[PDB]
This record gives structure tokens, C-alpha cells and sequence, in this order.
């Protein structure tokens, strides 16, 4: 019916910072590497950015929770893919499940 927060620990669902090479921390999704269309590897976790709308194969190293971001900055470049972006997560297109 909607996304389930995670409990100690984070885990698929969870909704962090994600940065990239070149590109400022962005507000991608957490995601587990399938293993249907291709064969994925291993040292490896699943990135679903927002503001870009793609996957990226990215970590722990590449992702930042809140508590650590809100700890030093947890606020990236404000970009134009910033604004739609953090909106694209916050106010998905195609919502459904209750939440503003």
C-alpha cells in the first residue's frame, strides 16, 4: 500500500543521499542489484536516482543517510534537477499512496 520505513538498519525502500562522480549528492532510492536481466556482481548495491531518473551502481560510500548528511551539510548544490529532483521524490508523478 506504500513504501515501509526501515527499522535499525536501512534497507531496500530506504530513501537517502546518493552522490556521484562529477554529480552532487542527489536524492536517490536504495535498491537491491537483480539478477533477471543480467547477471550483477557482487561489492555492489542498486541506486535509483530521482532527479535524473536512473539507476547507478553505487554503495554505501555513495550514499548518506539524513542524520549524517544533516550532520555536516545534507544540502547539495541547488540545482534545477535539485528542485524537481527532491520534488521528484517527495511528490512523485505517479503517486498513489497517501502522503504530501
Amino acid at each position: 500500500m506504500s513504501r515501509s520505513n526501515r527499522q535499525k538498519e536501512y534497507k531496500c525502500g530506504d530513501l537517502v543521499f546518493a552522490k556521484m562522480k562529477g554529480y552532487p549528492h542527489w536524492p536517490a532510492r536504495i535498491d537491491e542489484m537483480p539478477e533477471a536481466a543480467v547477471k550483477s556482481t557482487a561489492n555492489k548495491y542498486q541506486v535509483f536516482f530521482f532527479g535524473t531518473h536512473e539507476t547507478a551502481f553505487l554503495g554505501p560510500k555513495d550514499l548518506f543517510p539524513y542524520e549524517e548528511s544533516k550532520e555536516k551539510f545534507g544540502k547539495p548544490n541547488k540545482r534545477k534537477g535539485f528542485s524537481e529532483g527532491l520534488w521528484e521524490i517527495e511528490n512523485n508523478p505517479t503517486v498513489k499512496a497517501s502522503g504530501y
